[PDB]
């Protein structure tokens, strides 16, 4: 694994083994990844952005993808990770989470390029905390007499959810799925939600004012579809003795979104198998 | 006991010895932990949430459950227990609030991930309080190389007990017992005073941002039945010589509720004690 | 014995006779002495790491070997022994350590240089103890016209046994036992606990500035089946008059790791014998 | 005596004489020594702990065993004594001290294997102090050309005594007496003591790094039987002319413990004799 650079194969079949639907997240992270990897020269680290509804797989495929790459998955002392909360609470210490930041980062980069970063929980940040890394995503081929262009930074939110709800009730409302959705939809309204002066957008808007992110990606609920996938591979995978019953209880015991449709999930995946432990509770 | 997975047979033994009423309470607590502890991989840690009516026997059942775990049962120094007022008064000390919170935190748990935390008097807090723990309840495999998955975190209010209240009523006016009351019940109104945003609610709408809740468990006032029972059942345990008339005074000298009813207890099993010492003195 | 160049048919015979599980030590310490002192040639002394959890037989192994080389064992005047305490307590003389120990090797190399020396408690060393002693593990041919590289210089410790933990368990947990586990393991982590700035692991980084050491072996925790055949053949070798309530009490009293599985034992065979002889007192 | 190998007859003899209650002790003592000294080869010194509440009889037993096995008791030559604070006061001369240890230590020994050791006032210590034994317990055959494994180690204190306390209570208020408790109670938690990071506990858990002790020996509260006990049999072994009212004043004027139920003494048969001499003056 860590002694592997990623194999297309490898990276698509996993996702068409567990991931469900985001047939968009399949191809731009295959497609993009396997172009980065194998580049020797990428000129840049890669600057993921995510955004949109949870337990469609944020962590989940960043978990996943970190298991592919490093068999340390998380466990990697490559891979070292930061939080807001847990360490960046407070608008007091700003400069010494600035100070911290840039050394931690400069002792994992150091031990190799090809370690990995990722945050969480963007919504409570200081834009001082930005300030200190735009500097690391200059396609430089160096600072300080370090490259970093082979790293790889990734970013979560929820924020700009609005806009992939009421645009996938629009195509929906066309008599039509996601499928149909290409890739390309608002990205000038998801620059506002990213321009946003809110200190949710607005922190990722004095990113932007270089683009320094390379793609915009968000993920949407996942639909009842969605949430039977991972009811019938998930009770089947854990021996559960799942049967047809428990599976009309999917929605004849759920919310969707909105009422006057009940479509749109809540959770998805994620409160998925312990409402399935009350359907065992039946 | 600490060396023992609990069976199923113990738990409902005991809860079917000891606990009076409450069928939702055994079914839930007894298939829900009994899947979550033979699991070696929970995926997540427990996440219980409690509100409603006194004297029913939330502080009761979670001391059964921790004798049942541990010997210790709240002696234990895995089992390592807080308080809102005596730990947590004021909104001036959040901060340290937060990082001693933090600490003793990974303290018990990097003794084992089995430790168990309560929380109590949940109508007292201040959201930055829950600000340093929802990254605990991710799903993460670990956060700072520790997993916390295993581990059980257990609140308790009684905050949206109107609803249960008026719900009591409701199916028992058509001419009925909760025991045909099901489990489900009005969730939606529960999420209103889980997010309502009363500092009681609002710190549980804050949390409930993402449903960490696994299952919302309102317990129901002990009927007079109950009295009865814990009347019975505890002062022929404690070879008192209890007789037909102190039964009768249950009821003759004792207020329910409404008034206009005379239905609902004001106590259940927990003033009961000292008032049938009052029918001692008779 | 010390007139006898070790056949293989012995030791395979001893190891087997005496030594419980440990296929890994078998293998490697069979094959490795038998080439190497068959070896008139060896271009190099004898670099020996051991490292892990105790009662495993590494003070044992080490015995045996002392033993069949040379009938004294240990009370060879060629085999000489040092300790980190009893000798080099203080980072006060350090420099009186360093010169006793140079003459004191050249004293007992100089009688033969199929003498042999051995270490032991080594997390309370100082690294200007290993600066005295790197120019003898040059494969040079000599030094201040004497040879070395015919003698065997071997170590001791027990740190990185947090690695060779959650390995076993880690294929453990895979439907699976640890003669399934190759000998191939994670080299490349052991490196970091030998890499480990901490000044056990500090002082081996230092040392493996030039992997002057062969082989990274560790043991393993003597699981109970061990514990059971150092319990049946040691009882029954020493005319103990054990029977097989004595053998569930090796269990039924005793304590394993980790508390949510009871697996991995404590001691192995180093205490077994004492709470048997509390069997004897049963 | 001193050309006596101690029979099981002799001590369990000599106990039944003069010891009052502690079962425990006679079955621990007599089985574990008698194990021990007939054994020509015990592969290990003997690492005897001992805590708990005094005046119970850890240097009354300790004494008698000596006097036992030579006549010299605390007189012998081979029977050298240290004390913590007599010799050990202060953390400025730790050095010295360890030094001075090894070298007396060395005397004695190298006088015969079968001297014997003993420490007090363990409370009062520092780790240095253990860092300089430790390979003298272990099982090794020698050390430096001399082995040690005849020889007896033994340490007294009186830390933990709150668990045993607190489980004397629990099985007695169960209706039962400690006869009926067995050996084996709380080993954990004689752990944790014996973990405490308190120098008491500390300073024994570096020790218990490898359980090098053999056996956990707690004494208890000598109960007002052995009060009595040690009332009729002394004055009557001391030609004191006692009689029955002074044993009514053995409870009607002394203070036992708790007040609440004023049971477990203060002192056992320590300060016995010198009430009795007021009761003597009556
Ligand atoms: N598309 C999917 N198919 C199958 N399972 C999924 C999918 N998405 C999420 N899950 C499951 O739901 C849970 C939540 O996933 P994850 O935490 O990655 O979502 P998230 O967006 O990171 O949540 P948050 O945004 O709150 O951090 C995981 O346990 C995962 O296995
Ligand atoms: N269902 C029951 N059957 C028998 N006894 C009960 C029951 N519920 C409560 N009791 C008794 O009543 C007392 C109160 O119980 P407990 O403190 O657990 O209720 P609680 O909901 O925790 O109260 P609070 O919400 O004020 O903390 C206890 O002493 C308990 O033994
Ligand atoms: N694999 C085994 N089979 C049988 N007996 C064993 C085994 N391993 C250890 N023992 C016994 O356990 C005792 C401890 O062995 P030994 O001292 O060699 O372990 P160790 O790793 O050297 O301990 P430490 O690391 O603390 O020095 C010895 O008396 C030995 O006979
Ligand atoms: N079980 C017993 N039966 C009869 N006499 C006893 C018993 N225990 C103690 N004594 C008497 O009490 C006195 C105190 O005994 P001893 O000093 O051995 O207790 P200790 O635990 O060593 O005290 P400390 O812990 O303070 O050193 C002695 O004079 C002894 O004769």
């Amino acid at each position: 694994g860590q002694k592997r650079s990623l194999s297309r194969e490898a990276l698509q079949k996993d996702l068409d083994d567990n991931l469900f639907g985001q047939h968009l997240a399949k191809k731009i992270i295959l497609n993009a990844v396997f172009g980065f990897i194998n580049n020797p020269k990428p000129k840049k680290p890669l600057t993921l952005s995510l955004h949109g509804w949870t337990g469609t797989g944020k962590n989940f495929v960043s978990k996943i993808i970190a298991e592919n790459i490093y068999e340390g998955g998380l466990n990697s002392d490559y891979v070292h990770l930061f939080v807001a909360t847990l360490h960046f609470p407070h608008a007091s210490n700003i400069t010494l989470y600035k100070d911290q930041l840039q050394l931690w980062i400069r002792g994992n980069v150091s031990a190799c390029a090809r370690s990995i970063f990722i945050f969480d929980e963007m919504d409570k940040m200081h834009a001082g905390l930005i300030d200190a890394i735009k500097p690391f995503l200059d396609y430089y081929d160096l600072v300080d007499g370090v490259s970093y262009q082979k790293a790889m930074f990734i970013f979560l939110s929820n924020a700009g959810a609005e806009r992939i709800t009421d645009v996938a009730l629009d195509f929906w409302r066309s008599g039509k799925q996601r499928e149909d959705i290409k890739l390309k939809d608002i990205e000038h309204a998801l620059s506002v939600s990213v321009f946003n002066n809110k200190n949710s957008g607005f922190w990722h808007s004095s990113l932007i004012d270089r683009n320094l992110i390379d793609y915009f990606v968000p993920f949407l609920p996942l639909e009842y579809k969605h949430l039977k996938m991972c009811i019938r591979v998930e009770m089947q995978s854990r021996g559960y003795e799942i049967d047809e019953d428990i599976v009309s209880r999917v929605a004849e015991e759920m919310t969707f979104f909105p009422k006057e449709e009940r479509v749109f999930s809540d959770k998805g995946c994620k409160t998925v198998f312990t409402k399935l432990d009350y359907y065992y509770d039946d």
